[PDB]
């Protein structure tokens, strides 16, 4: 089997409010893809991460508090997938790497929010996949991949050029090139079957080495 | 110099969305309120807080695990009155009784979302203010004051200006005020102040018994 | 099996001292019980806990303060169950409930005392029992059950009117009702044999919708 | 203005029960000393403790987690000074040193009790004292001060009014003071004075060097 | 007065085993500096950190355990600035931003280490700056400031006394500085200064803008 | 099966520099001796630690803060140990005893530093194989074993002696003595097949009642 590392985007995970036919859905798909494979989670903040933040930046708070407030956030939007996933999910919000290892050897999904100023959850979740040794790496975004043209098939190294030319923070894609993190890409349509997404069937793309 | 610890109603902080009108200018006002006496803040989560809880009441997550996503959505809220109290705040979302002493000791106001499942906000305040010894609990929700019953419904409703932690419990079990916050005033006997956003555009007249809202001691 | 969430009174554990012999029988039931059934605790404070109370009050400290004084005392109480409990208990006292949730991960007896000021440990247990959607609560404290006559059926509605009208917290009657969490209130003497009255062979009360 | 580590034993703070009347003059004496001086207090577990570790050995509990009961259980009496010290005291059981450092930077009296398996609250006084600089240690236990043998048993037992940490590393080896508590004083020279609950009614007194307990110091 | 944070690197600090004369010296320094204003320090991990590091790879170890590796080292090389830094010293090692907030309060100098995995003790520097809203970030490292190229190597390099973070971004992306502190300085404008230890002997003529290093500002 | 608790002593893992070959060998001998009984291992400070402690001498530090430096150091040592350890061991270091239990249940090694001022990790290891009730302590130093000749059979009431008269630390020997700790005390000689160390097979001596 494999150890799977799911990066949700916070606006597919909240567009405006929560979505919940697509957090009904991609729990039941996480839970179906644990019965086979050893499942982590790292969700974002999304739109109401960004309205919150906003508020902070008209008191002019430091960029690293608003960083701190969109972290609390996230943590909100992963405490509505934990309690989407039920019995399967590990009952807190995993803050650290280890406590996510913890929760794969209890047979239970680990559900993660962001953890430092200066990431993103993309970082997070490269961060995660890269401790846990995970085999894949999979990155729910707004996009249908890393786009004029999509391209399907890349390495690491043309990643952090495209990076360096939204998608996928710089950070993150350092972690993948130097660990050489099996990453697949895709957007809120094909996160609709994850079961097939992780056989590779899926129209994103998948950066590795 | 008194010691006061303010119980902000999230509805009246984030009625829909964050209320940025309202938080900047109670922040003024606990800045002027500061100035001259020690100041401790509790805030409540608001209708995003009862969004976030009902998404997890259908998945049939259980009534503990519903308190502590609110929790979690009163602790961003209180982030949002810390970045408006600019440098008097205390930097950190304060968590527990002994934190907000501290920040009292370095001249800094804490400011505290929930803390355990089955209190409210309200009951945290009471608790605050307990701990803290304050001199006053000022209470600022969604209505005038306490009223005989509940004023955006029952046309008979009429304010009681003066009560006794006694009348508050009895009307309460009969709410402005929670059951558990109400048996915390009680027990202690502390001097309870409750008015609606319109008396608090000015704290320091509020402070001074000046308003049209409801007082509660023994 | 069941998911069982007892709540021993800290007078029953500790009338004047720690009534060792209660302790050690309790401890060997609870044992048996998790054999078959998934076994979590919490206990009082008890005598102990009104002294050192007591001698707070006398210097007129807080209320929230005595709270702290008396939870303290309840963990030092769950220590004496801990360790009467020998390597079927978890090590440390539970101070939250997802930390008891790991230990029933474990195969092992999480044992909590208070936790927040402004509750009583029937307040704890609960709140415990709702959080790991126990299949039952049992309440052995110092009286038979609920009374001048002792009711032998009830539901949580007719158990808040009482409340209103000792024995049961009513923070910890609005948690058994609001969550409609079978409660079964016994007192010392039907403890003695918790294998049985846990099948519903006590002269308690019981607290179901 | 001197840094003072005050080392209350847990038989005389809790004889049987608490001893009120002990706790109370001696937060007096305190309260009175740190009105001049940086305070910082240890206390130990007293009968307490050897009830509930008692209890833990009739159910063959490892001796480690016996330690654990009675930090636990000194942690609830430090509780009770706490109280005692009212507004004087740091509100929270210290349970590390730098927190106590940072009680005493906040002009308030931290009260530690217990910290790690195998140590005594001694050790903890000494390891505190050492770690604060503090300039004296005086312990206030069950005798009038440190004696050739055991006082309370031994007939020909004497008193040593003054000695250097070597000797006390003899006297223990052969307890008023535990072997790591004497070797920490051995090892930073820690000046340190043992007194019974008598010369404990005045502090400012013993202080000064004017009581009948023992002085160690190189 | 100004509030300055110090991004001490690794490499200067322990270039093979720690260099006690430069601690000593840069301890004295800071101390002067805090006479005037509200020091906070951040240092690397150095030699010591590669070599522990190394030993890491060879067990195959991945790149998030042999960051949290470095980091533990930075956290052993501040306890010795620490050590240096004296009573003016926040006794421990300070974790995370509002700890430090806290130290400046208590008048102290936080000394951190590193905070999380795939950042420099660079990145720590600046978010820390940014956080405290610091006027100024002083990175003490092994070159004499910014270069076209780096020094050690390329005849062609030569200093740039004076450039914009957008700048700074560009010679970094191409370090002396890395990515993600560079994308820091830019994002909030911090005031930059980057020295070499023959500037750090003097941080008072360094603070005023009298060195051979670079300067990076909006 | 036994519960073993192995002392490494810091000199031995380093002795000017991390000795690679000896870690990567008692890394792997720790292994096999898991696959058969429960492991749990304390680390040393070594060389490193006394340069720390140094450099805070020379700045007149506390000898409470010096201890913290060993302390920190000597956690940075288990790191280099859980490392090669892989994934065998526990993924941080553990900081104490119960912690040390937790990785025990779930089956892998707890690699701990220091916890305390005024001990040594000697008394770490005794106090951690008293707390889990650990069949076998092996402290692994820099000496063939308890000695002007070596003495083989030996009782903790002996060993008090000896200590009171290097190589064990009194805390250390007084856990061992009150507890009745089977103690095997041997040098970086025997420490190169610790799988028939166990076995009595070894030229060291047994501290045992």
């Amino acid at each position: 089997h494999m150890r799977i590392v799911f990066d949700i985007g916070g606006s597919v995970l909240v567009p405006e409010n929560p979505d919940i036919d697509f957090i009904k859905e991609i729990a039941y798909q996480l839970t179906k893809v644990s019965e086979d494979h050893e499942v982590a989670v790292v969700v974002g903040g999304g739109k109401l991460a960004r309205k919150y933040i906003e508020v902070a930046e008209k008191f002019n708070s430091s960029e690293t508090f608003k960083d701190f407030i969109g972290i609390q956030i996230t943590r909100a939007n992963a405490m509505l997938l934990i309690a989407a996933l039920r019995e399967k999910a590990y009952p807190v919000v995993v803050e650290d790497f280890w406590e996510a290892w913890k929760a794969v050897q209890l047979k239970k999904i680990p559900v993660m929010g962001g953890t430092h100023p200066g990431h993103t959850t993309d970082a997070v979740a490269a961060l995660l996949a890269e401790f846990l040794k995970a085999d894949l790496l999979v990155v729910i975004t707004n996009v249908d991949g890393v786009y004029a043209k999509k391209i399907k098939k890349m390495k690491p190294e043309e990643l952090l050029e495209i990076v360096g030319k939204s998608v996928i923070d710089p950070l993150a894609a350092k972690i993948i090139a130097r660990s050489g993190i099996k990453t697949i890409v895709i957007g809120k349509e094909d996160a609709k079957d994850l079961f097939r997404v992780i056989k590779g069937d899926h129209n994103g793309t998948t950066i590795e080495p």
